[PDB]
């Protein structure tokens, strides 16, 4: 046949800079959602796009604000709000089953990306999160 | 009066998110769920075990009612 375009049984997948590797419970098809994050200087936005629904944009400010709860404990300076930009797209995010459930996908994304530190290959997760920080439960975790 | 850093509106950000909102609300009947939400918040300090309440939070201090009170 022809040649191998994905990668092998995933020993192979480069540490990324900043890009988790979500989990997907799709009607298209489970599989991952890397979400990719631009590690900007600017005046502190947070922006997000990637056809995206508001549950995601809330998990992710729950991750965000379990990160500003855990500036000292991560790469993150000491008033990281103000001074940087985070254009944070999805790859796939039209979706009505999506919910709320890579906040935590959110959360090695943005702390691996700000922090400039692998975000790993291949841990493949999901979860819908507190505010606060708990990882609250969620129904459907066969197909995740 | 009970305990707070008193500067915590100037320097002390807070996030606040509640499950609903974006459901059809009847008013406000969650302002001292927040209220004490925000105080146990505001001096790392948990809130009461499985007690459940509604309500409303005037401007001076008084819980002003809130109604159909069978529904909760």
């Amino acid at each position: 046949l022809g040649i191998p375009r994905y990668r092998p049984d995933k020993a192979e997948t480069e540490p990324q800079v900043g890009t988790a590797q979500g989990l997907a419970w799709t009607p298209v098809g489970g599989t991952l959602l890397t979400i990719e994050v631009a590690a900007v200087p600017g005046s502190g936005k947070l922006s997000l796009t990637g056809q995206l629904g508001e549950v995601m944009k809330e998990s992710a400010q729950a991750a965000l604000t379990y990160l500003r709860a855990h500036t000292q404990d991560y790469g993150l300076p000491e008033d990281f709000y103000n001074k940087v930009d985070l254009h944070v797209h999805v790859p796939d995010g039209a979706t009505p089953k999506d919910g709320p459930s890579a906040g935590i996908t959110m959360a090695t994304a943005i702390a691996s990306a700000l922090s400039r530190r692998p975000a790993r290959m291949d841990i493949a997760m999901t979860g819908e999160v507190s505010l606060r920080g708990k990882v609250m439960p969620i129904g459907g975790v066969k197909e995740k």
